């Protein structure tokens, strides 16, 4: 079986970058809409006996992109692909991972069930909002981390990184920032709201680096940055793997004191970058390409958790 | 267990009509979108031990509405509803019911699988594009027919119906028109394309009635009507259960010779009716309400196949 | 994994032809009946790690043959075959593919479920009565077409084929005849019953060729042929992939005006050919052998939809 | 939900007896064959919301009857029956319950899987060949025993039963005979083959009673009876729940020394009784009717293991 | 269907308390071990058609108790119980809810799968370690909260509760303490380790109340209490729903400065209470009994999230 | 894919012997207990794309070992092993293979379901208590036999084996002893209890060899040996594949007249051998190693049923 990479319509540039890193052309697929807006999918080449990877991020018109992904998986499965892998850099509905007191769906579990029944044998994703989502599946799920690329960016872009501070915006994700601070051998200052915020960790005259899994409306990072600037930090950075930037996010970032808002390209960023000068993108296509290549070859994927390829 | 009717966002007016016919209020549900356009669903009342019916048609923004339906089903299922029934008047992706020579998905089967894995115990739908779709499910599926309401409309609106002709637009659905002609005791003239059309059945100086399951772009019925008017029919009617009317449909209908284009209200029609004077709507809410009531009470549903309630 | 071909008891000659075309011997299997008429199956050679193909058509004693097929699949699956494929040239219960108004089983879906639970990983079949049956499965289904062999027969056996007409007997299957007429570049005359029949398409002084998926009691083709001979066709042919010929079929064919009734050998025909001189058989063993070989080698199967091997 | 009893074609008289004991009429069902010998099933009354019991024994044309049962279950399940129970007095393929050294199917497990996928929620059967077959299902299985009726027959028909001996024909089923002997407070003599047979237990000048689950070819009981008559037993009886009597069974029984061969009516016996004067039938319709009634009412079924109703 | 409560061997006193609150006797069940230490289960009364609740906490010999629970569920399911509910006050393997960088099982998901395949239709549990565990199931899961009982205890046992502080021991569970502080209208001071600890929130001359889901080795609460006593808190309390208290826990509690260590009785505490004077128990049997009663009657369970019955 | 052998904690020496025979090192795995006695499993090497075999016998602390096996299977499955095989020399809960009149679990079926849902693709076991257990699975199960090794031991250790007698202790397993006697060409004397025992087959002045699948409390073999010594057998041997030896077994063996009690090493025997001088062990690691090697290479496993490797 050979690797076949197919792109959904959500993130074409990322799929092309992945395909170039693998020395492959993107598989021929027609992904459009019928007149009544139903998804139309046509696999333009035989996938019989091949190892198929479908790249689609949970961004943009999320329900359309998710339906397209499921329809593509189904088309490849009934076309006798030997294995079908969904490469989902940003997992849709990941924030609906529990009920907790409300008569609400667990939408992430529903998405996992739909991916399974569509025929996915394997999932590759990056920085799941909650790693318990891996347990929503019965098929293997490789949850990659942007952390090696983030560490590389910090070392090559922040001159005072040895004295900086790594700040979690909410108490929930402080595990990520502790791992990053341990890797950099720095202090991890913490922030949480009580309309007021409380911060532990000396930030005065230092650089503070907010790290989080995603920025949707940027309410979380803007409040944290306001707090940090209250406590005398010389500069504040925000680093996120998923740059969703919906709603009022671009205006809030423009009016905030961030030196830089760095995101990975798990979601296309060109349109947002046009309207916001302080957004910078870390390419993670090498990590995804290496994960695809290693799953195909039976090589260790977890080696990527700590190594930039 | 009591009947609880919940409406999705696709067809609120139909759900309200159904609820009024059952003497019930619509269940409290919040169905909206998060900032990043992910579906947000919140069941506003306990459904524990209840017989839940969720009304959502495959129309409008089809992928959003389908996701909303699946999320609502999941929310009701994990909220310990005794039974969950999807009331889907127009089944989405019904026209993708086979591959036939192409490397294509069977999207209708995927939709059936998704509805099943979401937790639906029962499906109620109207005039499935292909009744083989019933076999795509392992749960019971009640496929209702608009034919009794169509016959009622014909008898009360076409003065010359005893001399009229019932015409199938494509060879595929001529079964429907034969059943209708047998019920009315009239001739069924047939039409199919060879850019030219061929018609069997005397239509001269008579009324011809085109009957079909749906009109999407109205290419099918406009070509058939052109043929019929070539052969001297005094008036031509089109009657359809599903009035999708996407793309150039309204302009084609406006420029065509139809005396009337009658559709059921399985899909909301007010916006289309604003731009097209010859569209008339048959209310089928009584049929859906009776089906819901009979499934709840253990009464015969097939009795509705031949009786207007 | 190597190809292993096993024959059920239904069509031994077809299985042998397939095995010869693949350069293989039929696998050792004992398929008989216990005293109380329960099916007895004994796999006479190890199939561990092999790619197993079981050839059984839905003909003869259909329930016995279907049980035998399921039992063989189960025996091969629990004997650790790497993959089990049911090669079912004529799919049993294919005509019970829907309910449509009656309190009836969808027997084709039940058969698909039984094949799946027995352990079949893949289905190869020819000219399914309804291609929606492919959606009754969750495993891949390769639905082969007799059309290339039919076109070859027409070109090599009917001297006036460039002027002939391709006639559908019922409105349902006219898609097949349109494809054939497009391939031959001829007119497709159509027939359907109203005890009287209506025909469109000049057949006078021409050869008419009825094409259909199967002839069971031959009521369908005999009525169509009577109509065609009413309209002056010089000769009438019938061509079918599945020659079931049950009940009064042989007598009706003998008393009908067919120049020839051509069937494929998806069903054994020698006994019927003894009693009916106008039955001729097209061998489709090359198509089935090529499909088996291509699925085994990961080669394109759809290439066979348009090419005679 | 009300009880609905449907009969398959295998054992109509038993189904009628069961229905009379329940004070019910048999449900309207058409169970016949199409021209090509495919099973045709038509449920003649609504079963929506009802508790459906389908009576079909694994006898006669076993594969036809099994297919008919599965098709009926499927028809009732997709007709929205609240619960479907297969009442299978003699379970087909029960003797193929293991492989043991051979490359053979476990056909009983396949049958269980097929019954489950057809939609059966519950199985009622009598004297399974191996009670481990209950573990082949994931749905509940009530395995009834003919033993109370057998004990009643022994007490009312064998004058010397207090001095008799209960003999197992093969070592496998001696558990049944020990239970019977314990109930009667008598000795259980045992027999097994070494073309010679060995017997333990004084049988001289006594009545010996062979007890077994079934008599198929009667090779087992005729050999055992020959042995018993060698050792001076005044009379020999055979008692079996399942009287299959296939092959040479009737001739062997006619030429054997049995005083009586008693069977239950889990299988119709009239035709066999015509050709064999020493066959007598125990009616077990009361046990099956009580089991149906108790499962419907939520009453203890195991109470029937020791009580004649 | 009637309620039947069965106790596993893990927590007999809790099951008895639940049964008394429901006005029921515990169902007759034999739960012991064979000589080779395999679990032996015997249901001593018919459960046919009943609503069965099996009470077993994930404590003590956890693997034995989990096996016993699964075996009991299986026994009740194949005995035709109408519904089987696992009442698991402390969910076993809840802390293995993710992999996160290691080649480790997701044991909680495995436990959920095992409970589902054993036949559980419903799960009732209290204070799941991660509420995402609800998404590990496809059956409904009611995750009850000890918070109402905790609030009642605080108000009736701590005289200065209006001035107290609610402290989370680890950053992960601070959601619980924020909910509790909001209910009490007090400040929530937070603690996390950097062998040193950092605390935000004035605790000087006040009572601090540590709240957490469980105390296993009490390393978490003892370190937090040491920190709190460093910052001048007059008294420190610990309140936990699950008092596992394994390993060195009792000695650490005895040597720590806790005024009180309060636990619920989701786990039996008498043996631990013998060796530790500062352990007090909150009875939560009323909450579990109300949940059982409300699920049985189709009443709202979420009403218990905020109301002490 | 390469073979990876992992050992559970139950039988480390057997796993090492198997690994040596395959020329492999045991895979790195940490299998221990958390403080609260929950199983902790950590796979110390990548198994991605490998053929994983996990060796764990149903002995010792059976519930702990079974949980450990399931957790290891789950860890390997979600770590993307190409195939996972449970090598279970002594299958736990095998004696609970049926209900038979009691409201009891079928625990063996539950264990099979748990192994399947954990992710096992294949089971290798030795001398299942009932071979019907193979039908409890839907995955392939290779049930190996100790008989070739037993025959080898008999020929090399009992000088009078040509005149010996092979005795079944209970009527149930006499099939094993008939196969052994046929292989050795000797008589098979049989024993069963009526507190008294009955024996057929001349044993006077001969060696009697009891053969059975397992000895748990040794009540079965000690009673049989007492009977045999009553009838003048010069020596009595017992040979068993599974030496469980729980409860009073060692004392009964010490006080019994056995010349030797031979067991295989499907269960560790060193501790029991310390306290009982007449226990001897047959190594079956070559049979298990050959089965693993042959399943990996696609070679015939059934060849081992009659051949010592
Ligand atoms: N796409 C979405 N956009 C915004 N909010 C969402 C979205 N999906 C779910 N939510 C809601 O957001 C909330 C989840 O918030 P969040 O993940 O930030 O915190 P948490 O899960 O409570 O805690 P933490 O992640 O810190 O452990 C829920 O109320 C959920 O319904
Ligand atoms: N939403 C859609 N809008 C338009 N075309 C669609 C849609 N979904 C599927 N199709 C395409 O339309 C075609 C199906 O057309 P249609 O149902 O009219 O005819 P058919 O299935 O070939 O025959 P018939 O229904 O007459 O038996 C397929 O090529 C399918 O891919
Ligand atoms: N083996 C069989 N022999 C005869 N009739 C059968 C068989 N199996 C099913 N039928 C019946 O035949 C009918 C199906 O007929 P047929 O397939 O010719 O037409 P259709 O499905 O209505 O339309 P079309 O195939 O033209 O789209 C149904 O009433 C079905 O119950
Ligand atoms: N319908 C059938 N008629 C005859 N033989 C059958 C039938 N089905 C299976 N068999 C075969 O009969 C044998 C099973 O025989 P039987 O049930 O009498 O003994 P057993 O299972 O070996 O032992 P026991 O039942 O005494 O414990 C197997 O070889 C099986 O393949
Ligand atoms: N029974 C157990 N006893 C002790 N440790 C366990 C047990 N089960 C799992 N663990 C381990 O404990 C760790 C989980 O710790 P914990 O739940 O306290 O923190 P977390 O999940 O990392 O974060 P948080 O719960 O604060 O969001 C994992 O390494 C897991 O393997
Ligand atoms: N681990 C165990 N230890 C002891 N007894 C057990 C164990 N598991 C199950 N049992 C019980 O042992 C009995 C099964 O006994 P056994 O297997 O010796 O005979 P059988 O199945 O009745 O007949 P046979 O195996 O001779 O055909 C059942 O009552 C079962 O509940
Ligand atoms: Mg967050
Ligand atoms: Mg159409
Ligand atoms: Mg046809
Ligand atoms: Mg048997
Ligand atoms: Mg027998
Ligand atoms: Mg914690
Ligand atoms: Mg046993
Ligand atoms: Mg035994």
């Amino acid at each position: 079986p050979n690797i076949k990479i197919f792109s959904g319509s959500s993130h074409q540039d990322l799929s092309q970058k992945i395909a170039d890193r693998l020395g492959l052309e993107l598989g021929k697929v027609v992904t459009k809409k019928f007149s009544n807006q139903e998804t139309c999918v046509e696999i333009g080449e035989s996938v019989r006996g091949e190892d198929v990877y479908i790249v689609q991020s949970g961004c943009g018109e999320i329900n359309d992109n998710l339906m397209e992904l499921l329809i593509m998986i189904n088309a490849c499965k009934i076309a006798s692909a030997s294995r079908v892998t969904a490469v989902i850099p940003c997992f849709p509905y990941a924030r609906q991972d529990k009920k907790d007191k409300s008569r609400a769906p667990i939408s992430a579990k529903l998405v996992a069930n739909m991916l399974s029944v569509a025929g996915a044998d394997h999932i590759i994703t990056m920085d799941l909002h909650a790693s318990q989502i891996q347990g929503f599946f019965d098929i293997p799920v490789d949850n990659l981390y942007a952390e090696p690329a983030v560490l590389k960016w910090i070392r090559e872009n922040i001159s005072e990184w040895r004295n900086c501070t790594i700040v979690s915006p909410d108490a929930g994700g402080a595990k990520r920032v502790t791992s990053i601070a341990d890797r950099l051998n720095v202090d991890f200052a913490l922030i949480h709201k009580e309309d007021r915020m409380v911060l532990v960790g000396d930030v005065k005259d230092r650089v503070a680096i907010l790290v989080d899994d995603m920025a949707d409306t940027c309410g979380t990072i803007c409040h944290a940055a306001d707090k940090l600037l209250s406590a005398g930090a010389t500069r504040v950075y925000a680093i996120l793997t998923h740059g969703i930037f919906s709603g009022p996010a671009i205006s809030r970032i423009n009016n905030a004191c961030f030196e830089a808002v760095v995101v990975t390209n798990t979601i296309p960023q060109e349109d947002k970058m046009k309207h916001c000068s302080k957004i910078q993108v870390i390419d993670i296509s090498m990590i995804l390409a290496e994960a695809i290549r290693r799953t195909h070859n039976g090589e260790s994927v977890s080696y990527l958790f700590s190594h930039v390829p």
